[PDB]
DNA sequence: GGTTCTAGAACC
DNA sequence: GGTTCTAGAACC
């Protein structure tokens, strides 16, 4: 699935870790800063710089989004999506 | 209608003049610097800090966006919400 | 009613 | 399929 992988490695970047990263844990991650987030990080890996059409994208593929860690801070879980369980990612799909 | 009265009162404000404002003609409006506008001037006017939920209110009583100002400018459009038919404000409901 | 999360539909 | 606009549904 490519909005997985896309997905997945840009929380595989330390670059972001302020803005975007993983949820302690590692089974679900944090989008914080919207500032920066849209209109750096999501034109760099994505065909728009809108975030909710990140967000549609992300209820498309069945995250949910959790109800913290900043203040604007988003974060998102798919129960196989996880920072170790890499090799589920074709196994999400919708 | 509140939500067309706070709407309206919002950009009868020259203080929000750079990040909200009427559109030229005057019969539409302009939203600009999401950051501005969706962190400080939202929860000024409303009991959230969220765009998405601005949007959706604008399409609840039936504005459309138009497909400009700046970059991230969103504009939308209600045919009786003008700068001076102040009057047609409760004309405006769903 | 307003806010929030999710989804439909249509255009690209 | 992805992006964009709009709307359904449910909780407050």
């Amino acid at each position: 699935s490519d909005f997985v992988r896309k997905l997945y490695k840009m929380l595989e970047d330390p670059s972001y870790h302020s803005v975007v990263r993983w949820s302690d844990d590692g089974d679900s991650f944090v989008v914080l800063e919207n500032e920066k987030f849209t209109k750096t990080i999501l034109p760099k890996h994505f065909k728009h710089s809108n975030f909710a059409s990140f967000v549609r994208q992300l209820n498309k593929y069945d995250f949910h989004k959790v109800r913290p860690y900043g203040r604007d801070a988003w974060e998102f879980k798919h129960p196989e999506f996880r920072a170790d369980r890499k090799d589920n990612l074709d196994n999400i799909r919708r």
